[PDB]
């Protein structure tokens, strides 16, 4: 058989929403994404053996609010909260995105992974053990990933299925 699973992936301009994203489901890296293209994207994967049909958000935009991100945070499964290590302002962000996503399910146990993305630059400003340890206070994993050579993609995405598999037997 076959899993559907709805995915948001989330956090400020620039930590690498749509690299990611593109990444996953063109499998390679783009410099440049408009920043104003907000979409949802299907891709087939096959995750522990099982065919996975992934319907993923990318977050965009200027807007304050946005139908499709309305829309998406009431229907989407789990959500990547993505931060960049060079950019302490989007760690710092990564508890706002939280927070609005428990009160739109209106739960604290909503499937979630804390990725830290540019693994590969060199002049990092967010300590991995800040992140470890934030990703401990939520009850979430942490998975470091680099857009640009791909290290850590799948594991953000699958680890991100596999705690919406988990909620689900709940
Ligand atoms: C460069 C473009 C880009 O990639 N962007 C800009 C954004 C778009 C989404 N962003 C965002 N979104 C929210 N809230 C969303 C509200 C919504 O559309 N509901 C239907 C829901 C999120 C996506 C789960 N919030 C913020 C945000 C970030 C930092 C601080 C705040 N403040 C905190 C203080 O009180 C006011 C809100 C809000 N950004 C950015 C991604
Ligand atoms: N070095 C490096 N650059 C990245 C990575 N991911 C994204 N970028 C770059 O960061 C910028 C913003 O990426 P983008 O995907 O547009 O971010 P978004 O605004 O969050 O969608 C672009 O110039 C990307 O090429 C990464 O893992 N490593
Ligand atoms: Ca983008």
């Amino acid at each position: 058989g076959m899993t559907e699973y709805k995915l948001v992936v989330v956090g400020a301009c620039g930590v690498g929403k749509s690299a990611l994203t593109i990444q996953l489901i063109q499998n390679h890296f783009v410099d440049e994404y408009d920043p104003t293209i907000e979409d949802s994207y299907r891709k087939q994967v096959v995750i522990d053996g099982e065919t996975s049909l992934l319907d993923i958000l990318d977050t965009a935009g200027q807007e304050e609010y946005s139908a499709m991100r309305d829309q998406y945070m009431r229907t989407g499964e789990g959500f990547l909260l993505v931060f960049a290590i060079n950019n302490t302002k989007s760690f710092e962000d990564i508890h706002h995105y939280r927070e609005q996503i428990k009160r739109v399910k209106d739960s604290e146990d909503v499937p979630m992974v804390l990725v830290g993305n540019k693994s590969d630059l060199p002049s990092r400003t967010v300590d991995t053990k800040q992140a470890q340890d934030l990703a401990r206070s939520y009850g979430i994993p942490f998975i470091e990933t680099s857009a640009k050579t791909r290290q850590g993609v799948d594991d953000a995405f699958y680890t991100l299925v596999r705690e919406i598999r988990k909620h689900k037997e709940k």
